[PDB]
DNA sequence: GTCGG
DNA sequence: GCTGATGCGC
DNA sequence: CCGACGGCGCATCAGC
């Protein structure tokens, strides 16, 4: 972290204003690679040329890299820093349901802050004065002990309305993460498959809202649910922050594609595609199927469990622990 | 901005 | 009223 | 030189 760290947060924060402010979503992905690479480069860099080496680091980035080493700064970064509506544009994003377009759109429009936001509700959809709302509570972290508990609740809830569903709270937490920053879950139920109800996923939601642990509603459909929840204080204890919950519905037979894909990691996904191609195999969110001699993808093969799918490329099962790469 | 056909 | 496009989060 | 760069569900907008 104290090896390349200044390095790293030049990176991310240009990374930041392409995004929110010149809204070149390519440029953002690429400065975001070139700092992850970076970030597990066991060694401090002397120059550009040797930060060049690494996948992900260009010419650009190598320059830009050659005058942080040399003077501590980048001019550009410290100009855009000082820009008024450019600073002003990337902050508003923060705020979830605020965009590089609505966050354009309300500083062209004199609204530059939370408190200009907070005075102006009747401009904001519904997702963007949730987002507001939980401003802060959104940004914390969730320490593992609360998603325990959280995930409690979940399994709990979800068994109480039909035992016959199967929940799984997947994303860094089920890696054994020691912190979330939301939490994912995975729903299915027998009498959900590919080819065959809406109320299955409102069910589960309105179950949650009963007992008061989902709070708010982002977006819900019959297949997807984002949201907010909290968990209930203790006796004269202080509240617990609003956090960030998504319930996915998944057809039962493309469910342990769904869990394998939303535990991740994403390197490990690219990893375990890779080896599925080598031995004739397609994966992807929500199959694994055949390649034919001339690349043809055949019908989707049967998947009862994750194993299987680690079977079908002949892979050993790896639990979610050691799936980092 | 970086990579690679 | 509808259909397709866009923004957004992930 | 120049196109690719996992896109998918839902809310809302643009246009008929
Ligand atoms: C893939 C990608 C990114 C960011 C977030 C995200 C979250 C979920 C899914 C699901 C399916 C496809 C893609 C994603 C992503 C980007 O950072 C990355 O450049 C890719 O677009
Ligand atoms: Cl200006
Ligand atoms: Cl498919
Ligand atoms: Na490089
Ligand atoms: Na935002």
């Amino acid at each position: 972290e104290t090896l390349n760290g200044g390095i790293t947060d030049m990176l991310t924060e240009l990374a930041n204003f392409e995004k929110n402010v010149s809204q070149a979503i390519h440029k953002y992905n690429a400065y975001r690679k070139a700092a992850s690479v970076i970030a597990k480069y066991p060694h401090k860099i002397k120059s550009g040329a040797e930060a060049k080496k690494l996948p992900g680091v260009g010419t650009k980035i190598a320059e830009k890299i050659d005058e942080f080493l040399a003077t501590g700064k980048l001019r550009k970064l410290e100009k855009i820093r000082q820009d008024d509506t450019s600073s002003s544009i990337n902050f508003l994003t923060r705020v979830s349901g605020i965009g590089p377009s609505a966050a354009r759109k309300f500083v062209d429009e004199g609204i530059k802050t939370l408190e200009d936001l907070r005075k102006n509700e009747d401009k904001l959809n519904h997702h963007q004065r949730i987002g507001l709302k939980y401003f802060g509570d959104f940004e914390k972290r969730i320490p593992r002990e609360e998603m325990l508990q959280m995930q409690d609740i979940v399994l709990n809830e979800v068994k109480k309305v039909d035992s016959e569903y199967i929940a799984t709270v997947c994303g860094s937490f089920r890696r054994g993460a020691e912190s979330s920053g939301d939490m994912d879950v995975l729903l299915t139920h027998p009498s959900f498959t590919s080819e065959s109800q809406p109320k299955l996923l409102h069910q589960v939601v309105e179950q949650l809202q009963k007992v008061h642990f989902i709070t708010d509603t982002l977006s819900k459909g019959e297949t997807k649910f984002m949201g907010v929840c909290q968990l209930p204080s203790k006796n004269d204890e202080k509240e617990y922050p609003h956090r960030r919950i998504d319930i996915r519905l998944i057809p039962k037979d493309q469910y342990y594609c769904g869990v394998l894909y939303f535990t991740g990691s994403d390197i490990f996904n690219k990893n375990m595609r890779a080896h599925a191609l080598e031995k004739g195999f397609t994966i992807n969110e929500y199959t694994i199927r055949p390649l034919g001699v001339t690349g043809v993808a055949g019908e989707p093969l049967p998947v009862d469990s994750e194993k299987d799918i680690f079977d079908y490329i002949q892979w050993k099962y790896r639990e979610p622990k050691d799936r980092s790469e």
